[PDB]
């Protein structure tokens, strides 16, 4: 069966782990335990193909920025996550997209932009602003909530579909 190596990146606290755990384990993690580097595996059927997803959940706390480079090198596609109630996390995306281009040494890496926490009441990043950033990179934008599970499968499965176009 086909294996896809996916990496989830973005600032601290935006919900990378909650998104991943919703996908893999079908529950919402309410507490905040910062991640170092965790890996998950799951067999799924996507568009009639039996796939193995190997997901690397990375640290957003900038103390681990150096260790991240070597883990990210093996990734085939990246989920770049910000939170729609955290303007700085959106402004930080550009940096993660530069780190990816450095570790992969390529300008054409499969990637999806994810605006998480779309259940939150205090939105400061409008959908149009994120669509414009995604358009500049040539990638899809999807909004998610790890809390309600909205968009979670869509975000990960769209990333697989992007890997398949490359
Ligand atoms: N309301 C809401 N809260 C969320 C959502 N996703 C994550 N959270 C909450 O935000 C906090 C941080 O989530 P977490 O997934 O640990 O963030 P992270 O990006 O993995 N942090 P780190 O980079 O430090 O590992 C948790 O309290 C979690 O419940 C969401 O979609 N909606
Ligand atoms: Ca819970
Ligand atoms: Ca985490
Ligand atoms: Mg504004």
């Amino acid at each position: 069966m086909t294996e896809y190596k996916l990496v989830v990146v973005g600032a601290g606290g935006v919900g990378k782990s909650a998104l991943t755990i919703q996908l893999i384990q079908n529950h919402f993690v309410d507490e905040y335990d910062p991640t170092i580097e965790d890996s998950y595996r799951k067999q799924v059927v996507i568009d009639g193909e039996t796939c193995l997803l190997d997901i690397l959940d990375t640290a957003g706390q900038e103390e681990y920025s150096a260790m991240r480079d070597q883990y990210m090198r093996t990734g085939e596609g990246f989920l770049c996550v910000f939170a729609i109630n955290n303007t700085k996390s959106f402004e930080d995306i550009h940096q993660y997209r530069e780190q990816i281009k450095r570790v992969k040494d390529s300008d054409d890496v499969p990637m999806v932009l994810v605006g998480n926490k779309c259940d939150a009441a205090a939105r400061t990043v409008e959908s149009r602003q994120a669509q414009d950033l995604a358009r500049s990179y040539g990638i899809p934008y999807i909004e998610t909530s790890a809390k309600t599970r909205q968009g979670v499968e869509d975000a990960f499965y769209t990333l697989v579909r992007e890997i398949r176009q490359h």
